[PDB]
């Protein structure tokens, strides 16, 4: 019987949530905790380019993730280079609960969960 952390931690089943959430238009969720999971086990070379990347793609060209206002000043003072990337692994934490609290109960009766 998997659970949301095992479903996270197999890449076939992680494939298979994020074929959910395309299918609830919110995939944006499942790939901004996709990226912060690739920036929290990289290299410090391509930390760079991937901080960028989250920034762009979330916050910037697509704007789907809910930190509103308070948060948002942390990730532009990491952007900089004041504060560190820890804003984005708080921010992951609380996408994490939502994915976890909203959006899996729903996966759990559909057969993307259910075949596995
Ligand atoms: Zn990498």
């Amino acid at each position: 019987i998997l659970q949301f952390e095992d479903i996270l931690a197999n890449t076939f089943y992680r494939e298979h949530f994020g074929m959910y959430m395309e299918r609830m238009d919110k995939r944006a969720l499942i790939s901004f905790w996709e990226s912060v999971e690739h920036l929290k086990n990289a290299n410090k070379n391509e930390i760079p380019q991937l901080v960028g990347e989250i920034y762009q793609n979330f916050f910037v060209e697509s704007k789907e993730i809910s930190v509103e206002k308070s948060l948002y000043k942390e990730i532009q003072q990491a952007l900089v280079g004041n504060k560190g990337i820890e804003v984005f692994y708080k921010i992951q934490e609380d996408v994490y609960e939502t994915l976890k609290d909203r959006y899996y109960p729903s996966f759990i009766v559909s057969d993307l969960y259910e075949k596995l």
